[PDB]
């Protein structure tokens, strides 16, 4: 039901950390120009941001509050 990744068969979905603190999802079936599911996360204020990059076009990143 609900709506996860982006289906039709193999696709490139990775994501980056913006400001080494906001996170930013990126994916794409594959043409990169008809179906894409973008997702941001606002990270900044005593947030940490990690990612891990395969550069196959497939990355995942999270992230984790952080406190004093």
């Amino acid at each position: 039901g609900p709506d996860r990744t982006c289906p039709a068969g193999q696709t490139y979905d990775r994501s980056v950390c913006y400001k080494y603190n906001t996170i930013r999802r990126f994916c794409v079936a594959n043409p990169r120009s008809n179906r894409e599911d973008i997702k941001n996360t606002p990270c900044r204020a005593d947030e940490i941001c990690v990612q891990r990059n395969l550069s196959n076009g497939k990355s995942f990143a999270q992230c984790i509050e952080l406190v004093k």
